[PDB]
């Protein structure tokens, strides 16, 4: 009984909220009792996975059906047609009780008015069987010719499928991720073999309505009396001709109903393989945007490269020095760490510090609460070899942490150490001259950050003033 | 007689200013009397929608009736000639009262010049009737053939036509958001349909002048001495196919005026195909950009990921988190904040911490000022289950209310609860430890807008010196 | 004598610099003489505009001459050929001389080795007269053919022409502000216009060679003995026809080169109307995007109200808002003042705000220096009608200017009036309360900013003192 | 016995990191010996372009050789078919000691299992011949057809060949900068010259096993008897005119199977047009993205220019300005030179301000660390001719340095300098500097000025004698 009630699931959190926001639209669903079904309801779904493939099954057969078979009196044909307006009266019944999103759920009042508003008529046409009635009621090839003619108002149901698509396709966006362009150009390739298949039906039903004049094309290429099969195969083929743009037979289309069909499909087509190639241009320009915008970022790079008229060997080196800081992908470190919260920021520099942590004898005793308070502080810095980078008697601003490469200081020390300590300390100038022997990955620490940090942390101010000691006796 | 002024209106308003813009264009419209048209005065409105219709009745009949039709001495048809005359005389007649947007509104000196420098003299010739003076003034076959020719200078009402659907296009940009690619799509279908129209009236009237020579496709289908009405179908029939580059015949087209006049148009048609590719290429790319900057952002965010070489688990942690952050939705919070006004941004902040307002004693006795006062300020924070938002022993910095979910302390607390406060006060560490249950939201407080807000309203610091009182207590 | 130097143009100081620089240039040029010519002088420009016309004309008249004629000894015909040949020759000792860029002007050395290595050959080949020569060295037949496709090397030139064209439309991006969509376009258009003309004399050439087999498709036609024209016209349609893929006989051709020649003018016609639909997409693509932009903006921010579920009558507020804000314009204010220089924003705020320098008494007195000063600190606001600007009892912030609209304290006063003194001077709460009565444009300017221009204007302090005491007054 | 181990290179180095990660990795290849062949190792490369070779010739030669001949029993075909059959059992035995990036180098579990679950079936059926099985275990007629189909189980070679081609061109974006749309391109090109070539194999295979009923367009056009090429002409003519959507015949095609294979035909010659049009447009639009943001910029800035109304003469002031400060370039001075690190900063400025190095005499003299440290702190800065830089009375507030152009005052042409005595008396402005030209000018802020003389104290003194030798002048 709790079916027509929205369940706990992952599109229900991510649209209600909480469980609690489910259980306030399961109490408001639960207001009035077995007269309201909820859109998000399993009901919906187990209903909709039905009636799509009846539609589906439908708008594929009875063209089939009415066109090319001659006694239309067939049992097990009327057994189909029976069971699919009763079903597809059926949903019109149960559409009166569902709710509508905008959610909607007041029954009596907003239910009624909107299908009397938007989509009643459509689908009390695409429901009721017209050609039947018209047979109870009722020159007896035009009567045949008006009740096929009316047993094509089944093509109506396409509008309810459009209608249950879209509603599938806006819950799927959610439960799972998707490319949205994947998905509209599935839509578009659905809906452009339907049409080639009408107009199969169509070419070949306006010469049964006429009883074949020798103008059309069935009697010219003799092929009255073949099987359906081979009727449909060189139907289709017309179709699709005339629906890529080709040029199908010897002559012109002599008579004139033949004519503005044909205008019709090659509109059509042309329209249809137009938005075609409008879908695969925007799929193709989202496949490799990172790699693209990298691109373009260098492209600006050596527009600023040519305005200032740089020389060749600085060029260069600013290439290299591209290609050894971001290695083709244009991420900004910034706009990520800054969108995410402290515990993830505390759990990414850990993992990409850990090495550090090891090396370093004073993280590995110390409290991980400070060893963190030290790593969110440190900004991440690339060196080219040959580069100073602490030249003597500086004004002295910062510490430096090796992650790889070694260095040489004119003494030398290799990824895992650091150096930059005691001008924080003594607030001095710049003792000796460090130099880069090779690419070299440095973490960088801001004085004021440093002194803050010995705010925080009392014990590990004598820990550095220790170790500076010690460096001075080095 | 104020018809010739601009009236009050919406676009009025958003292109002069304030009322008193209009009222001083009022009055430099009546700077003169009855000499004047504002060019966007009801009255320019009132013509153009009767001209509009005028120009396409002309320039879909008049091809038709010119070369089709055998006797072109019918009485209707010169009676609608001369009302054409009439209506499209008169039209460049109130043309030269008229105001020119660029709004120069000097009408002896600007009007004349900007006419007889741009736009006189195409108007002049579409204008008046050339056939019926070279009637009045004047082998016959060739007199009949050059009047029909000459009845052809109807057809530059187009370029009239033209400049004012575009003068609307630029109107309604203001009074209605309009999708400009939308605009420019049904121009461009337009201008398509019009030139297939032309191309089957000429491709009929190329053999109607050479007297149906036996190569022309006239004369080998056998269709001299049927009605105009399916000639002009297998006429129109062969022009699109031309259009849409399909191949018409069976043979190759033999006489020589018949090839050229299938090139120009196959160049035609494959031009403007290439442009309505273009157009539907740049509207499809317009339809779902929110979604695709989102899956822009995330490829980058993964990007990141790979750079680093971070682990499995931490990276659905993160995947998790932007799921339960953005929820598909890739908006700039800050920006979008930054651009709106000071009460603008207090309804929203109402709006969306009215249950905060509801749940928390504090805010439901105090101002509504210092509840906008305290709201303006605060941020949102998303943490994840398991996470630990203050760890005792902390430096101290910042207080948190709670949206939704419900948190740990190790002493439990739901939704509509707050915490972090004492520490703000004592200036002390953190006494206990919070952990995170579920997914909740939290609204976080900083220290100095919080003392900013103390000095701002001195009493409700009482009321969280009693309540931190009372937390101790607790 | 000063031909060979590149004078002091528009390109030349965008390029060069300053007049010192092209002084440079001119006296590295004027290193060696009569030896050297500048790429940039206007000698360059006086032949290119003759080697390009030339090369246009010999690249169509020439496989006209070739294939369609067949006394190829008519007398104007070799003297045309005698002159290409002789200005052809005629470029390239001029090119021998000429300036390279990359500007290397190393005559002897540079120039030498830079044709020898890139160019050389390709124009040496075009250059001189082939069939000439084998025609003064030397079955007549095959000799004849031998000697009209030896003739056919003069198509080499293209590569020429190509080159001089990059030159002239790398210039004139620069003297001249084109689309560079536009250039690129027209470019593609003249080479399938080229190419197109190029496989009509190529579709007739083919059966000349082999003395018209029965098979080829003009022994069908039967127009052997037609005129030239009417054969090139029935070839370029047949072209045209194979490369717009159109279908064009009614059998499928027989002989064996003609297939090889059909799938090669397909291929080229399918990538080059490829290419054309990428031009015309990337060039509709540019047209509105300051109106795009807008359109873009607005759908992300409707994304922010949808995302905290906001009213509709607040989501209309906000939407009002941007219309009155924004009027469809996308830009950025900060950042176009800020990448302009001091009096272009000071010339800016002058003429936007003279109506204020106008109604303000204070302004009307006081320096202009003082008035700029003033100006240049002021920010632009906007409020609807309803909306308190100042509410009693405020902290005190900010003084107000109106631009437009009038405004009601609970005391009415219109545009051109001012408010927000006092609090500024007596550092106090607010005195009344603002409201907004329409739409009303506000600069505001802030405290710290006043002080400043305070610090800086020592007499207009007590100007605003006795203003405050009169305000008082009131 | 080091060609399994990954050596040495410019991608191994970008992939792995430092020398140490590489012998690392050599090391984990080491834990087991002459069982592993890594996937970056030479081997590999040594390997792959052999095999690329070999499916290119089989994937080209084969249809032709089964359709067009009609002796299938020549030698040199069935010694072409058992070397075909020999290397390409050899890639499978190789393949199943190889290692695969997601690099997982454990043979015995991760090698086997992920063939068995992935790309095992693919490469076994392809690698084997099947048709000389059915021949030593066997109406002759569909015995023979039978034989031929069964030798096009060929063909599933295309799925390895797409696997090693894209394994090739995720490694050369790293070697080389190569744009990705001239890569996806080509491998699209070479895809549809490869189908193209298949359905004209098609479209003559089928009258084949029919044995040429007269409703097929080979008995039609009288050319059973001609030679293969002609054959093969004329299929390809047929194929790709229904690829590129021409029209083929003068009927329409009235057997069957014929009409079946020309819409399958028709349909695949679409698609890969519309993608061909996709990637061609994707291209165009990455050619000139630095001109066209200069033109949406300056788009934006007459946006701007309309919004306020502003005269003509003001609006090409600016449009002066644009030209002479980016001159069609629209480059970040900020976000570029953010990005970097010191020393090239360092040397950019040092490049681009030499000349104010070698005209000055305050810099002609002092240390290159104390020029350096001035010359970082500059901005760039250009002015319009008849602007008065500095007016008398200002407050003081920058010094400035003189890239091109002459200013009027007394006149000073380039190299020269002003803004000097203001910043260190802190007083107002004495004199009013105005602009004769387009003048390029970098200036220097008061508080990078003190900050740079509390770094240098005897270039304090410098500045207060050369300040009294301008106040004596
Ligand atoms: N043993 C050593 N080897 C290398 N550098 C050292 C040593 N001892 C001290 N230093 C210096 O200690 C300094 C601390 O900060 P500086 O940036 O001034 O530069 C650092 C190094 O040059
Ligand atoms: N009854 C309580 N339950 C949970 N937390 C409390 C309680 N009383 C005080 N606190 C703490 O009060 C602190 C105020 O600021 P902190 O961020 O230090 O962390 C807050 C909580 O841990
Ligand atoms: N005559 C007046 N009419 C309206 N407002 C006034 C008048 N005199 C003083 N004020 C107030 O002067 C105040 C100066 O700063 P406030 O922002 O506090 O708000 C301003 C006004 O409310
Ligand atoms: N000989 C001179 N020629 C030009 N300007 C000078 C001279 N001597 C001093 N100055 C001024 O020195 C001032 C220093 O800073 P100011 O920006 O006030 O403006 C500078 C100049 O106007």
């Amino acid at each position: 009984g709790t079916l027509l009630q929205p369940t706990v699931n992952k599109f229900s959190l991510r649209v209600f909220g909480s469980h609690k926001a489910v259980e306030i639209e399961q109490e408001r669903v639960k207001s009035a009792g077995a007269w309201i079904i909820h859109p998000y309801s399993d009901f919906r779904f187990y209903w909709d996975l039905i009636m799509l493939l009846l539609m589906v099954g439908n708008l594929i057969v009875l063209p089939v059906g009415i066109t090319f078979f001659k006694e239309e009196n067939s049992p097990p044909w009327i057994v189909f047609n029976v069971l699919s307006d009763t079903f597809f009266l059926l949903d019109l019944v149960l559409n009166f009780r569902t709710g509508i999103v905008v959610e909607i759920l007041l029954a009596p009042r907003a239910i009624r008015t909107r299908y009397l508003r938007t989509w009643f008529l459509v689908d009390l046409i695409s429901s009721i069987p017209v050609d039947y009635i018209f047979l109870v009621v009722e020159r007896a090839l035009r009567i045949v010719r008006f009740t096929k003619i009316l047993s094509l108002l089944r093509l109506l149901r396409l509008s309810r499928l459009i209608r249950y698509i879209h509603q599938w396709e806006e819950i799927f966006h959610m439960t799972y991720d998707l490319a949205s362009a994947v998905v509209r150009i599935f839509n578009l390739i659905g809906m452009m073999l339907l049409l080639c298949h009408w107009d199969g039906c169509l070419q070949f039903l306006v010469p049964m309505l006429q009883d074949f004049p020798p103008d059309c094309w069935v009697s010219i290429n003799h092929m009255v009396n073949h099987s359906w099969g081979r009727q449909y195969s060189h139907a289709l083929f017309k179709a699709m001709s005339h629906m890529l743009c080709i040029g199908y037979g010897q002559q012109a289309p002599v008579g004139m109903p033949d004519v503005w069909l044909t205008m019709l499909s090659m509109i059509v087509g042309a329209t249809c393989y137009a938005m075609f190639i409008g879908h695969a241009t925007a799929l193709i320009q989202s496949l490799d945007s990172s790699r693209r915008q990298y691109q373009e970022k260098y492209k600006q790079v050596e527009q600023y490269m040519s305005f200032h008229k740089l020389p060749a060997d600085t060029r260069q080196r600013i290439h290299e020095y591209y290609e050894h800081r971001y290695q083709g992908k244009m991420f900004d470190e910034e706009s990520i760490l800054g969108e995410l919260s402290e515990p993830l920021r505390e759990e990414i520099i850990n993992f990409t510090c850990r090495g550090l942590v090891a090396h370093m004898p004073l993280f590995a005793h110390a409290d991980p609460s400070f060893v963190t308070a030290v790593l969110t502080k440190l900004r991440f810095e690339v060196f080219q070899p040959g580069d100073l980078v602490v030249r003597e008697g500086s004004v002295g601003r910062k510490m430096y942490f090796i992650q790889h490469g070694l260095l040489s200081v004119l003494t030398r020390l290799t990824d895992g150490s650091y150096f930059g300590e005691i001008c924080l300390l003594t607030r001095g100038r710049r003792t000796a001259s460090v130099r880069a022997d090779t690419y070299c990955r440095l973490y960088s620490l801001s004085v004021d950050h440093f002194n803050a940090v010995l705010e925080e942390f009392p014990m590990m101010r004598r820990a550095f003033e220790t170790v500076a000691m010690d460096r001075l006796l080095r």
